[PDB]
């Protein structure tokens, strides 16, 4: 199963995105070595998926768990809001905490900018390819609310994680 892990500051949209995400691609399998003999599951691009939320603030500032989030994830869906200046801001020490947490150079992630449909922009879209293209990652931008380059952002992401196990 692939572990993907959606990471960013509080009220950006990742619970959004996350369900939005399930709704669209959860079955039910039949497993007759589970109790019940069916569990749900994600499946994208084919792989099955496993999927957790990284916050930081609100109650998760007196979590123990960041760096377990950090060190069991595979993939990380790194998300803003186009309309957050603060949240881009706080993106590279997400991605530096991820790196010394993993000790890789080499960790699949895809830059997100969500609520594209808000007016209220003002973190640009060149802004956000030039610290993708910094970092050697996909850029997306997606809203949950219109479901625009939501499928797409875990699509891309799926597709960086096999990369990056293949070799
Ligand atoms: N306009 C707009 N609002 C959104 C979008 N995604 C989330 N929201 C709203 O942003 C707020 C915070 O979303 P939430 O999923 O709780 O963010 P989280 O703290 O990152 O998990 C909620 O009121 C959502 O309805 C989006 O794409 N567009």
């Amino acid at each position: 199963e692939y572990k993907l892990v959606v990471v960013g500051a509080g009220g950006i949209g990742k619970s959004a995105l996350t369900i939005q995400l399930i709704q669209n691609h959860f079955v039910d399998e039949y497993d007759p070595t589970i109790e019940d003999s069916y569990r749900k599951q994600v499946v994208i691009d084919g792989e099955t998926c496993l999927l957790d939320i990284l916050d930081t603030a609100g109650q998760e500032e007196y979590s123990a768990m960041r760096d377990q989030y950090m060190r069991t994830g595979e993939g990380f869906l790194c998300v803003f809001a186009i309309n957050n200046t603060k949240s881009f801001e706080d993106i590279h020490h997400y991605r530096e905490q991820i790196k010394r947490v993993k000790d890789s150079e080499d960790v699949p992630m895809v830059l997100v900018g969500n609520k594209c449909d808000l007016p209220s922009r003002t973190v640009d879209t060149k802004q956000a390819q030039d610290l993708a293209r910094s970092y050697g990652i996909p850029f997306i931008e997606t809203s949950a609310k219109t479901r625009q380059g939501v499928d797409d952002a875990f699509y891309t992401l799926v597709r960086e994680i096999r990369k990056h196990k293949e070799k």
